[PDB]
């Protein structure tokens, strides 16, 4: 195993717990190391539970399936709490591998990219990124409280 | 999609809303029609977080994976409270095709059915059983009160 614990204590949202550790224990079935960073109490998120625990999913889902054709993976998820939204950032190492992301794309759009649009196209105050940046793939959801 | 909703609303163990929420939607992306059956009141199961969603996760995978190549598929879930325990119980139609079944087992102990059989044997208070029956795959896993 590999699991680095750095605020976990700080998810209080108790509906998506059992699907974190779900997806984080798959990972590690996997063999990928895995790091979980909550800075700040996260008592609450503005998205609604089906499409909370839906994109979640998918998200990690992504990460752990672009992880398994890499040399040395690390995945890295994260819930930052800011002013007025909550973020939750998933990383995974895709090195140079961009063709695998692009795999990712294609068959999402030929249900799991898609959907993840779907979700934040009909929420105004939902804010999706998808980002290949120092060798990792970054799918970011910002959820704006207001 | 097909959703058969009966009783989700006397799940009341937070933790694992979201796993099953997401499973239920997997299962819907991949056309399979899903009934879930929860006929009293579930406040609590007398098992840790950790191997309760593993559990679920797993049993829940392995019903959609048993499910993929099956001509008219369907997934039940249960929640069944009794005096002294709650059940958690997954059948899958799997109707002729035992071998299918088969190479769940094998490929589990050639980390499915072997996660889960660890979990079982590690608690005394949890009984898991797995039950070919009248064309439907049944996984079962007591959680004993006392």
């Amino acid at each position: 195993n590999a699991i680095k614990l750095n605020g976990i204590e700080n998810l209080k949202v108790r509906e998506i717990k059992g699907l974190i550790t779900a997806k984080i224990l798959r990972a590690q079935e996997m063999n990928i190391p895995i790091s979980i960073e909550i800075p700040d109490e996260v008592s609450s998120i503005n998205l609604n539970m089906i499409d909370l625990s839906r994109s979640i999913g998918i998200i990690l889902d992504n990460a752990i399936e672009a992880s398994t054709e890499i040399d040395d993976p690390i995945i890295r998820v994260a819930f930052i709490e800011s002013e007025n939204s909550v973020t939750f950032i998933v990383m995974n190492k895709c090195a140079d591998d961009i063709p695998r992301i692009h795999e990712l794309f294609q068959e999402s759009f030929s249900l799991g990219l898609s959907t993840l649009k779907e979700i934040a196209d009909n929420a105004d105050n939902v804010l999706l990124d998808t980002i290949i940046e120092n060798g990792f793939f970054i799918q970011k959801v910002e959820i704006i409280n207001n």
